[PDB]
């Protein structure tokens, strides 16, 4: 009892510095500034927003009327929607919420299939499987890896969808959200887009870009690909303001939270597209130095995203299988994941087709294309050639430390700093 | 002008503890946090994803998380002493959820708590409208505030659940007494412990899991020193059940179950010290509350067994006001109160109001500076005495010990560590 939390200190300095030492490529990871991490400890878990600033039932909110407005004047200057909710305490929230104002039983939702670029929200036991029921998959084909569509626009054609859903955990070029507007807009489906994995590369202008391309809804997780710490965002139109604000509370926050994200979204609003740019670019030519070690990697024509994605099984000169790589590059301080691709046969799985990476935390780690160049090595080391693991790690290990910086803000401190409370 | 903001909040940030170790905090949903516990949220695990239990992620990289993971779990058993928990749920309304999926379908009866009934949203539609939907309510008994045990088993005879717990909390909920009744219509049990639970882990209150229940969720904010997300205490036979019904269900937040490592940590030890004198307190605080001559709910029972008093503010001897008028009275007199929406309100504007000792609690305050507290709400509602003035004289209070008891290493609570 006694000597535990400071055990819990142990697991979480070495936490910190191994995050120093290691590099970090994961494509749902970010890392937090010093100014929203400091942010996120402070007292605001103590009260509540209780709903909007001016409608509350509780008192002493005076200044998260103020930081709440303020995210949300930022996020609507930024995104350049025409209303936003900051309110969702994550991304799953954030649909679950845009799905109970936007959706009911009475059908299909359109949305990727698992193993096929989908993430686990709209399917059966999570978010929309929790509300909306009746899921339907994607036109996905797996050369160019997207949405085909000719064959979306005809089951939202004749087979009559009430809702379409676009992005995805595989987001390696924009999915068609401008096309389907014809057939959704027809059905009466709307359309709404999951900005999360892609939320940051849309707001320094790269990539897709969803209102304008005519969806009605746009919503995500902050902790992704975008400064901000673990929450959700809603962003739509201003006939929805009375309505999935409503739909959130009783959908939920946390205040702590909203505050860091306001901080980390004029990261974004000022520094945003250096750091987008400079991410897509620090994905691409990754992508092609990792192609000429050795490794396939798929979209060989191509990534528009921050993602990249390898096939592991095809890939040659390897003949290993995706979880094999995966854990001696956990042991080896460069760390990913163990994800399907489209070509996977049956999923229930440790042992997928390949690997997805991302170059997002590296880069606002200070990390250029040199870098990842320099990143292709420690990554092709294990596969081909195959020397020790953990003989490598002493090298990675005093590789990026010499980053502890926090870029694309406007303070440079040590993102792996521990700071005493007590 | 963007370079500007990061100072913007963290001087709203350090002005915001000053503001709540200066102010003396009645608000039952709310609850001072321990530096350990907050020392957690600032750490990397922010940026961090893990899979169910104890580790199996379909990422990697969480290697001392399968760890820490397995640590909030044995830390969720050994202490409520029960057969199973899990701590991954990313809210209170995460895990309630949760549990709601858990086992029902749409159309499924579930019995619960209203909120005219003086109970918590998500228990009734607009969440828990989500999955499963026809929501019935609890036999209420506006008197001696409770639920009516008679007319609930007979009542239930034929739902598919049962709920207690709730915003308004006053007393105990009979879960004994519509736990036999629940097996034989087929149904569950699931009580909701947001508000209270941390109380059930400091053994007050209640026991709802040994009193029949085969669900306990809870939120880490309310009586939980600790952060923000949920908890569910199951049986054993529901290990995996709930453990799979969510993560895919709501997908983790690392940094702040990681603070409830610690939170969980200390609510072992200081518990019972804790929970103890949370209500000793507070009865002292209705006490003197009557003895000034207020008109609050529940004048005979001694106004609550809970951590919640609720005076009425509608028919108060003195009003002619709206209850939240008075609430905003007390705001700018630095007494931060809460709306609560009495069975007798026809609304945000109520009839009662509701008074938590939780923050003054964990401080370590007792029974005569809750006598304090009460001379300072009688500064206002009896003698006309000016808030603005009153507010120095609410001042001295909280701001003179503002160091947090019954964790481990008590410093200031509301202390303000700068970052870069
Ligand atoms: C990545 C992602 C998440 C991640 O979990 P959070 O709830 O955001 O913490 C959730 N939902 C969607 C749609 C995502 O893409
Ligand atoms: C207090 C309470 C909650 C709180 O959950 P949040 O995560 O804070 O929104 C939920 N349900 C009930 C019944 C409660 O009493």
């Amino acid at each position: 009892y006694s000597d535990v939390p400071k055990f819990i200190r142990d697991v979480s300095i070495k936490q910190h510095e191994w995050m120093r030492e290691s590099i970090k490529l994961i494509a749902s990871e970010n890392i937090t500034s010093l100014a929203v991490r400091e942010a996120c400890a402070t007292d605001f878990m103590h009260r509540y927003a209780e709903g909007l600033p001016g409608k509350r039932l509780y008192q002493g909110c005076k200044y998260i009327d103020e930081v709440e407005t303020l995210c949300i004047e930022l996020s609507k200057e930024l995104f350049k929607a025409e209303h936003a909710n900051v309110q969702p305490t994550s991304g799953v929230v954030a649909n679950l919420a845009v799905f109970f104002a936007e959706t009911k039983p009475g059908d299909k939702l359109m949305a990727l299939s698992v193993p096929d670029g989908g993430h686990i929200s709209h399917w059966k036991v999570s978010a929309a499987g929790i509300r909306g029921l009746k899921v339907i998959n994607h036109p996905f084909d797996p050369e160019e890896m997207n949405i085909d569509a000719d064959a979306m626009v005809k089951k939202i054609l004749e087979e009559k969808p009430k809702l379409i859903l676009f992005g995805g955990s595989l987001f390696p070029f924009p999915h068609p959200v401008a096309d389907a507007y014809e057939a959704a807009q027809e059905v009466g489906a709307k359309i709404a887009y999951d900005g999360a994995h892609v939320l940051g590369l849309i707001a320094g202008k790269q990539f897709q870009d969803p209102l304008r391309e005519g969806a009605e809804y746009l919503m995500g997780s902050t902790h992704k690909t975008f400064f901000g710490p673990q929450g959700g965002v809603i962003l739509t139109t201003k006939e929805n303001a009375d309505k999935i604000d409503s739909h959130v509370f009783p959908g939920v926050h946390h205040l702590h939270h909203k505050a860091g994200l306001a901080i980390a979204l004029a990261e974004m609003l000022e520094f945003g597209e250096a750091y987008a740019k400079q991410v897509i670019k620090n994905a691409k030519a990754l992508a092609q130095a990792l192609y000429e070690r050795g490794f396939n990697v798929l979209c060989e024509h191509k990534t528009e995203s921050h993602q990249v994605i390898i096939d592991i099984e095809s890939s040659p000169d390897i003949e290993f299988s995706a979880s094999e790589l995966a854990k001696m590059y956990e042991e080896a301080n460069i760390i990913l994941n163990k994800n399907l691709l489209p070509w996977d046969d049956v999923n229930n799985s440790d042992n997928p087709s390949g690997i997805r990476l991302g170059t997002q935390e590296c880069t606002r780690l200070g990390m250029k294309e040199k870098e990842m160049e320099e990143i292709a090595e420690f990554m092709k080391r294990i596969a081909i050639d195959k020397e020790k693991p953990e003989k490598v790690r002493e090298d990675v290990k005093e590789f990026a430390k010499e980053y502890s910086t926090i870029h694309y803000s406007f303070d440079e401190g040590d993102g792996f700093k521990y700071l005493r409370f007590y």
